[PDB]
């Protein structure tokens, strides 16, 4: 009665059939995840806004409840585990220092870096892997940047980060040692910068204040490396994703390179279509009975909002199937929405917007190497992208 669930094949980037059917049919249904607890899916733009956007809505429950997943293991904690008003403080905090103006600065050296990379690439030759030659190295690089980790120690930085990616194939101990790596240069990097700030995130978290409040030794340890874990896999998954839809789909290569103005407009029109989660937004819990498209989620009931199907809502978008380059209005809700809503967009926006113009400058010609069919794709369950993508140019 409740469906199997996840519904996304993971071998692709296709969206299930089955969405566009209970956005129809039953736009909030019942499903049963590999694990956690059955939950309640909602499919629909309006609603899925709706469910991310109301404050009977929460995420603290997360931390003492079995939430419904696709891996044996849960990854707890960091803002998106908290309510208002603490998560409402940490974020106010963060936002004061992590501007979007800081955001856009830092254009320049992603430019750079994703020159160096392709520099990389060309020096061994075709086919070159795009995606660990380029798309797992560009967002921890960019986050180096950010944060303000020393050039020097961008390469160590890089190896450990690498181990936290849900496709790494180490053992325990070994992304335990990672870790711990991670974190105590990182808790060192910060009591410099408080002895003696730079420009950077780090020095701008240590002395952000707001109304007469800090964040603790320990809270900008685990907001620096929550901004690391949160800002690596996705954004190099996108860019994945993205390369292998330019490289599978002429006109928008095409689109693309007569007008390198449109990539801004391309990025956040891929964001809208590839349902890059193989499921759906972190559960959120009802705190009290809200009735949704007249069914009743009780008090206690865990929610999954699938922002991969409300981004294809033929409802909120005219033929959602289509990527438009141009599409225009476009109020997707790929970085999510509601208190949640991810701080990182700007400088996701600067990556994304970076990596294809200075692939499509550098390598206009770059397509597979390997005929498609062949592909492997990642089987590590949180998000959908291509596990190698060998290219020639
Ligand atoms: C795909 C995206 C997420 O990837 C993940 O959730 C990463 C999960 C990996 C797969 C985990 O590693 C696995 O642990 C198992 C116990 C063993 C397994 N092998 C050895 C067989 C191994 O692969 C976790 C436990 C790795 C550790 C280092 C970790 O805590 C990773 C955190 C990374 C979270 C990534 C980012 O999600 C962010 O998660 C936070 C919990 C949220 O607060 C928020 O960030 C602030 C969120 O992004 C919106
Ligand atoms: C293309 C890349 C990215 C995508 C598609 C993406 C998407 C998301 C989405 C959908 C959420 C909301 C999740 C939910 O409500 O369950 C989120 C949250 C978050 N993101 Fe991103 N993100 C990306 C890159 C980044 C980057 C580069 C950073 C930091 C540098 C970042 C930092 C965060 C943090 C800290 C949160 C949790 C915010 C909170 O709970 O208050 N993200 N992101």
């Amino acid at each position: 009665e409740p469906r199997a669930y996840p519904f996304n094949d993971v071998h692709g980037l296709t969206l299930a059939g089955r969405y566009g059917e209970l956005q129809e049919t039953e736009p909030v249904s019942r499903v049963r995840p590999p694990y956690g607890e059955e939950a309640w899916l909602v499919t629909r733009y309006e609603d899925v806004r709706a469910v991310l956007g109301d404050g009977r809505f929460v995420r603290g429950p997360s931390m003492t409840r079995d939430e419904p997943r696709t891996r044996p293991e849960m990854v707890k904690g960091g803002l998106l585990s908290m309510d208002p008003p603490e998560h409402s403080r940490l974020r106010r905090l963060v936002v004061k220092a992590f501007t979007a103006r800081r955001a856009e600065s830092l254009r320049p050296r992603a430019r750079e870096i994703a020159h160096e990379l392709v520099d990389q690439m060309a020096a061994t030759g075709q086919p070159a892997d795009l995606v660990a030659m380029f798309a797992r190295q560009l967002p921890v690089r960019v986050i180096c940047e950010l944060l303000g980790v020393p050039s020097a120690d961008h390469d160590r930085f890089t190896r450990w980060s690498g181990a936290f990616l849900s496709t790494a194939e180490v053992t325990a101990e070994e992304m335990q040692e990672a870790a711990e790596q991670a974190y105590a240069y990182m808790g060192d990097l910060i009591d410099r910068r408080r002895k003696e700030p730079t420009d950077d995130l780090v020095s701008a978290l240590v002395q952000a204040r707001d109304q007469q409040d800090s964040l603790s030794e320990q809270e900008l340890l685990d907001l620096a490396i929550g901004l690391l874990v949160a800002g690596y896999e996705s954004t190099t998954t996108q860019i994945a994703d993205f390369v292998y839809l330019l490289m599978t789909r002429p006109e928008l290569r095409r689109q693309l390179l007569d007008r390198p103005e449109l990539i801004p407009s391309a990025v956040e029109e891929l964001t809208r279509w590839v349902p890059l989660g193989v499921g759906t937004a972190a559960p959120r819990y009802a705190v009290e009975d809200v009735t949704l498209r007249g069914v009743t989620i009780r008090a206690g009931e865990p929610v999954l909002a699938s922002t991969g199907a409300a981004n294809r809502d033929q409802a909120q978008f005219p033929d959602a199937d289509r990527i438009d380059v141009d599409r225009t209005p476009n109020q997707h809700l790929g970085f999510g929405h509601g208190v949640h809503h991810c701080l990182g967009a700007p400088l996701a926006r600067v990556e994304l917007q970076v990596a294809l113009e200075v692939l499509l400058q550098r390598l206009p010609g770059i397509r597979l190497g390997i005929p498609e069919t062949q592909l492997r794709w990642s089987e590590g369950m949180l998000l959908r992208g291509p596990l190698e993508l060998p290219v020639v140019w």
